[PDB]
């Protein structure tokens, strides 16, 4: 069976800073799993659908956990590698920006940006009919290869490269521009996720607009491409037309890691083969029904001070999108 | 003069709290730390006067370092500040089989970018004492401005502190720590070692504490104070030896007392050759060392009164 959706990236720690409770009480932080194609891996797995998390974890304390949390939540662990050389990433979040949520990452080194091509297992491609990865598994040049050379060898093995550009700034090396990175993996990538401001970032790298930057994706492997707003409405193209997803209003709104898991989770149920998006870019009344079930799961899904607290079950979803109807 | 310079790392202890709810997110406390920064706080707690000098980071764990030095009465214009690391943290949860454990992201950190040139002149003219630990040795770049720091004091006429408190786990994988260690020992006026950190010392050398003990009194050493897990503090010198009827706490009692007891440096040589005032000294010093910590100051109190009351009667 090739039906095993392959997440590939950055598995850490979000450490939720809490409130300031009594008087000189010390500040608590609660521990949380974390990573954006760790949070797919999940998404995934929740739904039922065959999936495996491809990434290093410190052989820490915290890398242990996340090791558990995949366990239990039925992600096959087969292809993650560990080491000592590096403590598992640590993302803090909080409030200064006056009332926003600050973040500081305990990451330029960490355990996840050591793995190397020599970690890849020639089993996990073999049985992967999507390979998932988002850009901060491009942060250094080393780990941006590796990322790359994934997505080619993802491609050549039959299986769809889809790539969420989860684009954070704060990540990268100071002073240096990401553009080229970034444009790298759209190049190599079936599908494509970006936010309206990641649209605009790439057509202002292009000194154009977003159309010329949508054209710029048709100049790749790129069949799919769906354009994320801060609000809430999802906007989908192909090379041969474009439209809306339909959204859901289940109290709290952009769709992220679970909507993407969603998606993920119908194309590897639907799809015989890595052909089968062919056909499914050419027929929007699928693209709708597909998306319309992604955005159910974005939907149920239940975040606390961002990081994802609860993944919704198959028959929870199929139940939303049932009664909303 | 009179301020206690306490110089090296500050950083943030992570404290795991035992599971609630099987569902519910584990749980972590924030609390200040770092060995000499720590000694620091203590200090000014116990009102005496202290500068806490090394590097912080700009992020939400130094600012909150800051805080806690200031609130405390820990003067603050020594400390430098970094965007280029973040602040170290110390994580310690109780893991496997009941052991606490430890996960400590350092290096690279904040504290271990402190360079000479952040050093000012004011804090060592206006300085009694320079004290510092092994921790601000971990990588050869912190270790020599440690040294460098231990010079200049005292060549100011600062009395210069070692307090070991040697912790392996900061050290780089493969290297060994015992020629930094050594160089630092050969730096300091007075010595503070645990029982544990004395037999390591002597293997480093093949022998026994007494060769560790003379080695000492190769360099700058007057006076060593050895702890004990369970049992009381040993106290050495160039000329004699014994023991203080009766960790950190300790420390801080010592600096304390030092400072309100010694006009210069060179009152800590008749200090040493006065037994008696050892022994008086020191025990004060860990008694009143628990105030660093309404409530109650029995038996202590009456312990200390009584004990006056009869040496002046």
């Amino acid at each position: 069976l090739k039906k095993t959706i392959l997440c590939f990236g950055e598995a850490l720690i979000d450490m939720l800073a809490q409130p300031l409770v009594k008087k000189g009480m010390p500040r608590a932080f609660l521990q949380c799993a974390g990573g954006a194609p760790a949070n797919v891996a999940v998404a995934v797995a929740r739904l039922g659908g065959a999936v495996q998390f491809v990434g290093m974890l410190g052989s820490d304390m915290f890398g242990d956990f996340l090791f558990d949390s995949f366990a239990e939540a039925g992600v096959v662990t087969d292809g993650i590698v560990r080491t000592s050389t590096a403590k598992t990433a640590l993302a803090f979040v909080a409030l200064d920006a006056h009332g926003e949520r600050s973040f500081s990452f305990y990451r330029p080194p960490a355990a996840d940006l050591l793995f190397r091509v020599e970690h890849f297992q020639d089993a996990s491609f073999s049985d992967a009919l999507i390979f998932h990865a988002c850009s901060n598994s491009m942060t250094d040049a080393d780990i941006a290869e590796v990322t790359f050379e994934g997505m080619r060898r993802a491609q050549a093995a039959g299986a769809i490269v889809s790539f969420d550009l989860n684009f954070r700034p704060m990540l990268w090396p100071n002073g240096e521009n990401p553009a080229s990175r970034l444009w790298k993996g759209l190049s190599l990538a079936d599908v494509v996720k970006l936010s309206s401001e990641e649209l605009d970032y790439l057509a202002n790298t292009l000194a154009a607009d977003a159309n010329a930057v949508i054209q710029q994706l048709w100049q790749g492997r790129a069949q799919l491409l769906l354009v994320t707003d801060a609000a809430g409405p999802v906007h989908w193209y192909t090379r041969t037309a474009g439209g809306e997803v339909p959204t859901f209003r289940v109290q709290v709104n952009a769709a992220g890691d679970a909507f993407v898991g969603g998606m993920l989770y119908t194309f590897a149920q639907q799809f015989d083969d890595a052909a089968a998006l062919i056909d499914f870019c050419h027929d929007p009344e699928s693209i709708v029904s597909t998306l319309r079930f992604a955005a159910a799961v974005g939907a149920l899904a239940v975040t606390r001070q961002g990081a994802f607290t609860a993944m919704p079950m198959l028959s929870e979803v199929l139940s939303l999108i049932q009664e909303q109807s």
